[PDB]
């Protein structure tokens, strides 16, 4: 199915790099795979590990001997040579022979390259290299975290930050590799509940405070400690709104045991400890566990604090990785020594290439040309390719009168007019409207009156007072109801003025009205553009945890010209928690119809850029989608067959690239330059994929993006596709920079988030499907950017 690599690239200049991959050499033996069972299985994995260790320690001279098993945690167990018992379930813990796993076959599959490698051997090796670390550290997902010591990084609200690393095993071209990278994740700090209460309260108590505390305490489990360290974690799923202590005497027992009246007996208790049995627990003396990690909600201030707490330059990260690898001491592990596995202790040396950058053509009276330098360029002194003249416009202010007077408004208007006229899109005359309003319930009549009175309205500017709930209402009224263009800006950018802010505002305004900023030079491009071509992109977003009523949202966008500069979008709503776009056929058919209407031609090629998908589910994704696209193609006309290319882009991994030479570090943080391509020595042995870093990082260490071709039909080479992706990375309209992923996927993400904003509400499924749909006037324009 998946095509084989047709070769390696040549275009570019060489560069020396280092990656965080440490080799592993495995011997050619045969391991025996068993299965174990634990009854009941409601308990966590740690107690299962303890029970299995106790059993293997106390049953050595009966069924195990002197042999050291490698355990998994749930069902699997491995042993170096066969247990002389049989394949029959026997005890309530059972074990039976299951299969045979061979490493010689894996070695031959890696060396030959024409034979794909299996998965049982890889799983066996991965379990083999994780017993001691999981025995000592605290596993969370696929990473090991250790409680902090010698430092303290609060986040506010009873949350702490713990550090650790991430380990996994991946195949390579001639042998196997081990992947290490540092990480950090928020946890719940351990402390008595009184200061937790005063922290979450952030100050008779208003019922709003009780509701907030009930919402913030959701999902935890308190543990009774005074009963001789029972560690009886209590299943808390929902706290009743009205306390049930008033509807096993409570007050009598309390006043007889503590014999004290205290100060605030009116505080409510929490329904805990076998709610069905109704065995209540006090909260005067209580604590929390030190291993709890929940998603819940993350705010902007906490996010910024965590970014400040975890960000560090590239050389520091490299030194920390090397120090951690030296400290691990994998060559003294008894379990690794039993199987006979040797591991290196140095980073892998790869060789990459730096691709050339394109040149962008502007317009105007001079017809200037801009050449990017280190992935950035400026516009000062250049006109737009196609400017739009603005004749009618209005101003609506939602900020209070005291914070924005008339003179500051006139100054801001004058500055915007001057800069816009300089850039090539002239704003003519004085505004025809300027007033003040208040509240979220006044947007609709105001916009309706403005639409009714002035016939030729072109743009409306709205000023918001910080973070306010009226933004969603403004967007909903503008898009799905009346169909008028809008632009928003905050007061803090009006009181003070900077040229770059106004330049970016003009950049957005011009394309919202139907203009073009810049295009690639036609002769600099590839040879694929000699015939009609269409570019597509898709994305799907899932609702956050806890919520179950919110559905999923999909999005597909496509180009409508040969530059390409213009895009159109479609959006739908589907069943919660599904990884398939169920309506791909209709979306693609509609996009093809619109392309034909705009261009007067029918495309002969299709390029698809699917956004992030899980790495373990791609075969059925491809199998369903490819058939869906072909089905959409066949319905439009008989015997119509365009070549299809399928590409998936991934940005969630743990691979980092550093510089071998000191002089070649660029910038403050010393990151790799923009445009480095790696496709050898760390990639799949016989498939078609590569790495690319097409943006210049500011702070921290950059993340290269992973591309993976699934189905190809146009007989492309490797360098052609790499150059095409790099060039498509340069056509983003919201800034004069280079972005991390191609334009169509980024636009699809923007469309999905805008639809999510549309769905807010401050017969049901048809109502949602109608709500997501937009008006006909703004349907075929670039409203999302």
């Amino acid at each position: 199915q998946a095509p084989r690599r047709p070769g390696i690239g040549t275009v570019g200049k060489p560069i020396k790099l280092l990656a965080n991959y440490f080799e592993v050499d495995i011997p050619k033996i045969d391991v025996y795979h068993y299965e174990v069972d634990i009854k009941p299985d409601k308990c966590p994995r740690r107690v299962n590990r303890e029970v299995v260790e106790y059993m293997v320690q106390h049953f050595k001279p009966q069924i195990f001997g002197d042999r050291k098993p490698v355990y998994d945690g749930k069902k699997n167990i491995y042993t170096v040579t066969a247990l002389p018992i049989g394949n029959e379930r026997v005890d309530k813990v059972s074990i039976k022979w299951l299969a045979i796993v061979s490493w010689r076959m894996l070695h031959e599959a890696l060396v030959s390259g024409q034979i794909p490698v299996p998965l049982e051997s890889v799983q066996a090796l991965d379990v083999a290299m994780r017993h001691l670390a999981s025995m000592r550290y605290t596993p969370v997902g696929r990473s090991f975290f250790s409680p902090p010591e010698g430092y303290y990084h609060p986040l506010g609200g009873g949350r702490e930050v713990w550090f650790g690393f991430h380990q996994s095993v991946r195949p390579a071209m001639w042998k196997m590799m081990l992947n290490i990278d540092v990480s950090a994740t928020a946890f719940y700090k351990a402390q008595p509940v009184i200061e937790f209460m005063c922290e979450v309260l952030d100050i008779p108590l208003t019922d709003s405070q009780r509701v907030r505390f009930t919402k913030e305490i959701k999902g935890l489990k308190v543990e009774v400690t005074h009963c001789g360290q029972m560690k009886r974690k209590y299943r808390v799923c929902n706290v009743t709104r009205r306390p049930a202590s008033h509807q096993c005497t409570v007050a009598q027992y309390f006043k007889q045991k503590y014999n004290l009246q205290l100060k605030y007996p009116h505080l409510p208790c929490l329904q805990v400890g076998q709610e069905q049995k109704h065995t209540y627990l006090p909260l005067e003396v209580c604590n929390i566990v030190a291993g709890q990690r929940c998603i819940k909600k993350l705010t902007d201030n906490q996010t910024s604090t965590m970014i400040k707490a975890t960000a560090r330059s590239a050389p520091d990260r490299q030194e920390e990785i090397s120090r951690l690898m030296k400290n691990a001491s994998y060559n003294l592990d008894p379990y690794i020594q039993e199987f006979g596995i040797k591991v290196k202790d140095d980073m892998t040396e790869v060789t990459g290439r730096v691709l050339p950058a394109p040149i962008l053509q502007y317009g105007g009276r001079n017809r200037a040309i801009a050449t990017p330098n280190q992935g950035v360029w400026d516009m000062r002194g250049k006109q737009f390719y196609n400017g739009i003249e603005i004749k009618v416009w209005a101003i609506a202010c939602f900020a209070p009168q005291k914070q924005c007077r008339e003179e500051v408004l006139k100054n801001f208007t004058d500055q915007l007019r001057k800069i816009s006229k300089d850039a090539g899109m002239p704003i003519q005359g004085q505004p025809c409207f300027c007033k003040y309003a208040q509240g979220a319930d006044s947007v609709e009549p105001m916009f309706r009156h403005l639409k009714n009175t002035y016939s030729g309205l072109q743009l409306i500017i709205v000023i918001l007072p910080g973070k306010t709930p009226v933004y969603a209402e403004v967007k909903r009224v503008g898009d799905t109801l009346l169909g008028m263009a809008t632009q928003c800006v905050q007061v803090k950018n009006v009181v003070k003025t900077s040229p770059q802010t106004l330049s970016n505002l003009c950049l957005k305004i011009n394309v919202k009205l139907g203009g073009i900023n810049n295009i690639l030079v036609p002769h600099q491009r590839s040879a694929v553009f000699q015939q009609p071509v269409i570019f597509l992109g898709a994305d799907v977003t899932h609702p956050p945890a806890g919520d179950g009523k919110k559905p999923s949202i999909t999005a597909v966008v496509g180009s409508m010209d040969a530059h390409p500069s213009r895009y159109c979008a479609t959006v739908r709503v589907q069943r919660p928690r599904q990884e398939i776009i169920e309506d791909l056929s209709y979306m693609v058919r509609e996009l093809l119809i619109q392309f034909y209407k705009s261009t007067r031609f029918k495309p002969t090629r299709i390029i698809f850029y699917r956004d992030g998908v899980p790495e373990g589910q791609l075969p059925q994704i491809l199998h369903y989608e490819l058939l869906a696209i072909r089905d959409a193609c066949i319905k439009l006309e008989k015997d119509y067959q365009p070549g299809i290319t399928y590409i998936v882009v991934q940005k969630r991994h743990h691979t980092r690239l550093f510089c071998a030479d000191k002089n070649e570090r660029i910038g403050k943080s010393g990151n790799i330059p923009a445009g480095t391509t790696v496709d050898t020595n760390i990639t799949h042995p016989f498939e078609f994929d590569f790495y690319l870093c097409s943006h210049a990082g500011i702070q921290g260490t950059s993340r290269p993006s992973h591309y993976y071709v699934l189905w190809d039909d146009n007989r492309f080479t490797a360098d052609e596709l790499q150059i095409l992706t790099y060039q498509l990375c340069h056509t983003y309209v919201r800034c004069t920079r280079s972005v991390s992923i191609p334009a169509p996927a980024y636009y699809a993400r923007l469309v999905a988030f805008r639809a999510r904003y549309h769905l807010v509400d401050k017969r049901d499924p048809q109502a949602l499907a109608k709500a997501v749909q937009v008006h006909q006037d703004t349907l075929r324009t670039m409203y999302f950017a």
